[PDB]
């Protein structure tokens, strides 16, 4: 038995991947409507009747949100190469300590393509 | 190693009865509320599937009909209609008559969800 | 050129005069979807016709009384279809924004309604 | 009565807009996965039983899309204020000699919000 | 103006007969299909038909081309997306006089638009 | 710090039925591969997202725009036995393949484990 609650956000950020060969259209600059899931997974409160309610975590994810939306990653400390998965791991990073029930971050470039990091 | 899903989409109203006064899911609202069941088990080595789509279909469908067009709230076992306690309901409605059945998903909107594994 | 905003709100609903035993004569809700169109001029300078975040905070108030609300309680959304939805919109937005020249409002995420000028 | 044929593509791109108020976030260097839908009306042939083929709508596109797909927009002559209405005309401009059936351009910013271009 | 839209979606095969050595190949798509209507809304009952209703006048052309393939169909033999709206519209029209647009969409990404 | 999962989607146009509904008939197929491994401290990714449509884009072509069941081994193409049979042709060559999800329409599918 386990309970899983998850819940979506879009940011719209410009990137550009340093580490790729000079001919990559990724190396050039670039941006995305990059969506992010957080999942948690936590036991669910007989009073409440939910884990944690989606208002928290929007709002324990705001100030890692802002950071990210409308803005150029690579110039944000930590995601100098902003892939994926340095994304993923990175959010998770910044929202664990806020957020201890959180179990996945999955991260979306395009509506075709994405990765999740589960951190524990 | 083989699992199966099938989604189904309902309208339903509800509120929610212990949160604070001014939070607006309090309010009476509603969702067009997504669902997923999901199945395990292995695969029939001669019609090759596990189960039929349309039989996860026929066995959802009088659960389906108790919550579309309809206010949770006056369903019993639904008095705090969250999706956490809407997915478990969902569950121990399906569970004895689909009983591969390994997950409930609810989705209130397109954006957040609970699943839940029983 | 024209210029749209989606905007999604959930909301509970009762159509009070459809045939008794009809399940849309029942309380329920769904995710509805709006979106206002605007035609107009784009300024050379700025590059566009209004902010898109001008055109949803004109539409805000409005906004805030379908999300999370019962629309029959709503005055002019005594029976609240799709079509009177749509109007009902219109008429409390085109006086904040004059440029409108749509509205269109999805119940579910396969039937909607559209509504210019009658 | 008449019959009109629409197709639609996604890149993947940077944009700032030069001219907004100070603080604003769209002013801030940023990106979006932008969706363009290429609208065609015209006659159905008896033989083929279209107006054209959808594949052949995407090869004459192909030299534009490739100029804004993983691009930085302000770069472009044209689109240094790269707003969606000046983007959608400026695709106009481009794809019009290339599909003189061409009959309206929409370009969406992100999944809820864009604009569509006529001709005016 | 005040107009009224459903989507449906059909299982289909189909293969395109006036085409070159290479989608001249038997296949098939999940097709959407939007039927477009127009009309007055009636002052007691809030709309102009009841989406139900649309739905069940459809269904038996719906049925028609659901699970099937398009090309058998009389008046499909070239089953592109073109000649499907305008087909579809032939089987609708009369059921819903007040029918104003036929979309179908053979892809997510590509589709058509009749009147 | 820990596992680290990376996915791709696919959808291709094809033609279908089943021996065992059975009428002729076709789909919008959609295919997600799943891959799990390391993230290169380099690279700051498991593989590129392109070589993975490159790797697959064999199999793709196969299924896109054809009838299933004409295929060795898709005589009764299934969703699960494509997906198992996906995962059979695209394995050997991403060997980090971790699950195999196709779904026949939007509301359905099955997701397989080798
Ligand atoms: N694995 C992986 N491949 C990628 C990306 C990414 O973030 N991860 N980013 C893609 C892009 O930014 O276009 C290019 N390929
Ligand atoms: N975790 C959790 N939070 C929620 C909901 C819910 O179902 N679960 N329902 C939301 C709503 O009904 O609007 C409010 N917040
Ligand atoms: N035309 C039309 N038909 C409808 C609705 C509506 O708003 N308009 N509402 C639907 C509903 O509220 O479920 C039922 N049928
Ligand atoms: N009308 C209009 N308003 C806009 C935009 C745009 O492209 N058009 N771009 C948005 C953005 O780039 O964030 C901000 N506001
Ligand atoms: N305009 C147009 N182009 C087409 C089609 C179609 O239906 N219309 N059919 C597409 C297909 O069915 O593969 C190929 N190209
Ligand atoms: N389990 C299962 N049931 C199915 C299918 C399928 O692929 N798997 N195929 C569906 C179809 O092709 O219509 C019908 N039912
Ligand atoms: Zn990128
Ligand atoms: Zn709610
Ligand atoms: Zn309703
Ligand atoms: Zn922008
Ligand atoms: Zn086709
Ligand atoms: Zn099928």
């Amino acid at each position: 038995m386990s309970t899983t609650l998850f819940k979506d956000f879009t940011f719209e950020a410009a990137h550009r991947l340093p580490h790729v060969p000079e001919g990559h259209k990724c190396g050039r600059l670039h941006g995305h409507s990059f969506m992010v899931r957080l999942e948690i997974t936590g036991e669910v409160d007989p009073h409440t009747g939910w884990i944690i309610d989606f208002a928290e975590l929007k709002a324990a994810f705001k100030p890692t949100y802002e950071r990210l939306d409308h803005h150029y990653l690579n110039d944000i400390p930590g995601l100098e190469n902003p892939t994926s998965e340095v994304l993923a791991k990175w959010i998770w990073d910044q929202v664990k300590p806020v957020v201890p029930l959180l179990s996945a971050v999955m991260v979306k470039e395009t509506c075709t393509a994405g990765c999740i990091y589960r951190g524990e």
